[PDB]
């Protein structure tokens, strides 16, 4: 689809059973979702933006579907007040900015 | 043109006459430069990021020229990590996000 800025950008994503609402964002490297259980291992990593930085569990691997196209990668689990879609799973749905 | 995702969407922009690189960044509402001199008064602004509030210094009305193509609107100060382009200007150069 063709997402305009005048409102936040936001989709449906899809993660271990549950929906929900995330914010897509080319300015972020990573993918950050905010406090859930999710499986496997995970390190600890500290990720600063506007504010200062949080420290979040860092999981691999994980499948994710943005607006029905799956997607896999490392997402980022912690006190972030959005959930977030990077650089890293934008790519894998083919996601361009055109002006 | 179409910027992919695969590293960052840096571009430069022109402001005050000098050039300086700027990050597209969908996430963002608000357009977030690093420290220096902008014209006429300001007004304070507290915008949350990531890792919470910070205050930052509001100029309304710059003329900023991005990627060749110019704008003018408001434009915010503050202890950014990175010069911040946000859906305020990114609406006035015609930015979408596609997939
Ligand atoms: N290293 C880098 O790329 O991103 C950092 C680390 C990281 C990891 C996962 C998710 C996000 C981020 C950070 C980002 C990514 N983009 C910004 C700006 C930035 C860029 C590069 C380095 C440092 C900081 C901003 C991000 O888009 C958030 C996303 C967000 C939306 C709503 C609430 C909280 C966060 N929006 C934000 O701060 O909004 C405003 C600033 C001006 O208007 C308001 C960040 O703070």
């Amino acid at each position: 689809p063709q997402i305009t800025l005048w409102q936040r950008p936001l989709v449906t994503i899809k993660i271990g059973g549950q929906l929900k609402e995330a914010l897509l964002d080319t300015g972020a490297d990573d993918t950050v979702l905010e406090e859930m259980s999710l499986p496997g291992r995970w390190k600890p990593k500290m990720i600063g933006g506007i504010g200062g930085f949080i420290k979040v569990r860092q999981y691999d691997q994980i499948l994710i579907e943005i607006c029905g196209h799956k997607a896999i990668g490392t997402v980022l689990v912690g006190p972030t007040p959005v959930n977030i879609i990077g650089r890293n799973l934008l790519t894998q749905i083919g996601c361009t900015l055109n002006f």
